[PDB]
This record gives C-alpha cells, structure tokens and sequence, in this order.
C-alpha cells in the first residue's frame, strides 16, 4: 500500500517539535510517549513486533492528549498520523 510523502518543513510546527524531541530522545511531555504501535491495520509496512512507536504531537487548546501523532520505525523510518492512526503519511526529512 502506497503512503504519501510529506516534507518535514510542511508539517505542523507541533509536528516538528515531536520529530526534534525524538532525536533527543526526550524528555517526553506524556507518559505514553514512546510506547509500542502495533500497526494491527498494516497501515505502515508490515514488521515483526516492536518495530514502531508512536510518540504525541501536541495540539494546543485542548485539555486532553488530543490525535496527532509522529511513528517511528526501528531504522528511523519517520511518520505522521493527525487522527490517531487513521492515515500516515511517511515523512521526507529533505524537504
């Protein structure tokens, strides 16, 4: 299944702050940063166990965790989701 790319320097502001704490490995705002997706929908390319984890965009002005969502996969794959695992796109860190 074809994904469509976005570039990194499209995405939310938000979006980019999420793919900036990932490369520094936190500190996480949420507790369940960092914790197993496990793609049960073969959205992203099927893999063994583990390969992705999914990690919170922040929305600002809700009260709540909110949708959006970066995961990554185990050899630095980059996606973007905005509705909780809905849709991905795969993210080109070049553009």
């Amino acid at each position: 299944p074809a994904l469509a790319d976005v570039c990194r320097t499209k995405l939310p502001s938000q979006a980019q702050d999420t793919l900036a704490l990932i490369a520094k490995n936190g500190p996480y705002p949420y507790n369940r940063d960092g914790v197993v997706f496990e793609n049960r929908e073969s959205r992203l390319p099927k893999k063994g166990n583990g390969y992705y984890h999914e990690f919170t965009v922040v929305t600002p002005g809700s009260n709540d965790r909110g949708t959006r969502r970066v995961v990554t996969g185990g050899y630095g794959e980059q996606y973007w989701s905005p509705d909780h695992y809905a849709t991905f796109q795969e993210i080109d860190p070049r553009c």
